[PDB]
């Protein structure tokens, strides 16, 4: 995984509402293998499921996306995943949500 990518940029900031990691996908509702975009903190499911975060990054160009798995963070651009100071806060307020 990259250190760093140029699409950090377009992480914002989290909303003080907080993150649900057992939040649906937003198009079919499926609780699996969900992701939430680090742009605008919408939740779609994974390519294994329906692929509507894929499709999501192709309706908005949103770059970015954290597993609610496994708190990994790909970038669609890059087409890998992206560790960073910059997602430090964002993998954290998700691990407190997710384990307690
Ligand atoms: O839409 C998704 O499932 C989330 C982002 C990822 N897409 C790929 C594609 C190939 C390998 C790893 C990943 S993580
Ligand atoms: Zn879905
Ligand atoms: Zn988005
Ligand atoms: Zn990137």
């Amino acid at each position: 995984p990259l250190p760093w990518c140029p699409h950090l940029v377009a992480v914002c900031p989290i909303p003080a509402a907080g993150l649900d990691v057992t939040q649906p996908c937003g198009d079919c509702g499926t609780i699996q293998e969900n992701w939430v975009c680090l742009s605008c903190y919408q939740v779609y499911c994974g390519r294994y499921i329906n692929g509507h975060m894929l499709q999501h990054h192709g309706n908005s160009g949103h770059p970015l996306v954290l597993s609610y798995i496994d708190l990994s963070a790909w970038c669609y651009y890059c087409q890998a995943y992206v560790h960073h100071q910059a997602l430090l806060d964002v993998k954290n307020i998700a691990h407190q949500n997710k384990f307690g």
